[PDB]
């Protein structure tokens, strides 16, 4: 059992790589940067409420932060008849009819620590920039999936473990040196490459490795593995507030690991319209949980006020789920526990839409059932998918199952953000249809 040690390892610092954006990625409050505003505080005394009452644009009806945020009034600040009272007031009738411009001399962000999107600026024009940094990590997944396969069959199956685990290690610490935005973004899709062929390598071993009568105890250990290393990923970003100080702290355990030891064809998948029926309604489940899992987790993480608390509390309800979801699998059935699962989930997202924002502890309540939900039906599909197809075939069937959730994850994080900024409540809606959907198919598959 020496060798579980390491082989849990594997899996519980693969959290960081897929959910670190939640902290490394975090948008603090910002305004353009004037460079005579802060002279002017100085010379009358502002305090750092009175000064963003006196000179960043006001919010006005229906929100609009776009005019306080990505705007700036071009008064000259550099002349004394400025009266520390009310500055703006002896400029014109009204603030509306000021001059405005983009923010030419940079931003200011209300935060001690810092993160990707304060270093490189990516707000208001460049604001769909952030999302790029999960696309390509899910377009790594995605060739991964295709590239280690090719590489295992033709290379020898250790070394080419030992290799793809160094390079993941490697890509990991320098991306914590990345000088641009653009080489960041080559390390994280060099990162993605061999991250999930890793992980699903490991899963491959640690499932051939254990008999028969505890595959399936292993198996949930993986996952349990997998929020052990959230809740170290929480404790983490808690203590080390800058994101460089964040990277080398996730990125070296795994160095630690090597440092340690120092024919199916794809026209078969639908050539039989039953096979064709099921390998459609498990693509479209899979993709639905990959879409409701991450969805779920970047929104919490972009609309959440506490964010340390919410995300320790959301992880440690999945410990239940494992759970129950081990209990439910040999005493009820695969089909009815799969399809309440992704119902819950569907309903929980439905409900947090008319929850008011300052029902903080039902939202959070809501928020755990949803992931709950969600976890027991991942559990569920991890062995309905296996065990729907032959051995001739279950291989390279699950390969092409798990591609479309590689899909999802490109066409994420495009929804949570961009789509967010349209309307707040759309992304909720899509979860809850989707999620809804995912129930309602669920029940065609046979028991
Ligand atoms: C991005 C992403 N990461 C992991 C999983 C699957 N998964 C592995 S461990 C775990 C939590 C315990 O069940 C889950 C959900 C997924 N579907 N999408």
């Amino acid at each position: 059992k020496q060798a579980f040690l390491i082989l849990c390892l594997l899996s519980a610092a693969f959290a960081p790589i897929c959910v670190g954006i939640v902290f490394l990625g975090f948008t603090p409050d910002h305004h353009c940067q004037s460079p005579g505003v802060a002279e002017l505080s100085q010379r009358c005394g502002w305090s750092p409420a009175e000064e963003l009452n006196y000179t960043v644009p006001g919010l006005g009806p229906a929100g609009e932060a776009f005019l306080g945020q990505c705007r700036r009034y071009e008064v000259d600040w550099n002349q004394s008849a400025l009266s520390c009272v009310d500055p703006l007031a002896s400029l014109a009738t009204n603030r509306s009819h000021l001059p405005l411009g983009p923010c030419q001399d940079g931003w200011v962000y209300d935060t001690p620590g810092s993160s990707i999107v304060t270093e490189f600026n990516l707000v208001c024009a460049d604001s769909w920039k952030l999302d790029l940094f999960q696309s390509c990590l899910n377009a790594g997944f995605l060739f991964g999936s295709l590239g280690v396969g090719y590489f295992a069959d033709r290379f020898g199956r250790k070394l080419c473990l030992l290799g793809t685990v160094l390079v993941n290690a490697v890509s990991g610490v320098l991306m914590a040196f990345s000088p641009n935005y653009m080489s960041m973004l080559l390390f994280r899709l060099l990162q993605g490459l061999v991250s999930k062929g890793n992980w699903m390598a490991g899963y491959t071993l640690i499932t051939e490795f254990v008999g028969s009568g505890s595959r399936r105890t292993v198996a949930i250990m993986y996952q349990m593995a997998f929020t052990v290393g959230l809740v170290a990923l929480t404790g983490l970003a808690y203590a080390l507030p800058h994101w460089r100080w964040l990277q080398l702290a996730v990125s070296l355990p795994t160095f630690l690991f090597l440092l340690y030891y120092w024919s199916p064809s794809f026209a078969d998948l639908f050539r039989t319209p039953r096979l064709r029926k099921r390998t459609f309604i498990l693509m479209y489940l899979w993709f639905t949980d990959s879409v409701l899992y991450q969805g779920l987790i970047l929104h919490m993480g972009a609309t959440s006020g506490n964010l340390y608390l919410d995300f320790l509390y959301s992880a440690l309800v999945e410990i239940p789920g494992a759970f129950i979801a081990l209990i439910t699998i040999d005493r009820v059935g695969r089909i009815y526990p799969m399809a309440m699962s992704n119902l819950l989930a569907g309903a929980a997202c439905l409900v947090m839409i008319f929850i008011s924002p300052d029902l903080h502890w039902l939202n959070i309540i809501i928020m755990c059932v949803g992931r709950m939900g969600i976890t027991i039906a991942i559990q569920m599909i991890c062995l309905v998918n296996a065990e729907l197809y032959p051995t001739f075939v279950r291989n390279l069937g699950v390969m092409v199952c798990s591609s479309l959730c590689d899909i999802g994850g490109i066409i994420t994080p495009f929804i949570v953000f961009r789509l967010r900024e349209v309307w707040q409540a759309l992304p909720l809606i899509l979860f809850a249809v989707l999620g809804l959907l995912a129930a309602g198919v669920t029940l065609l598959l046979p028991e």
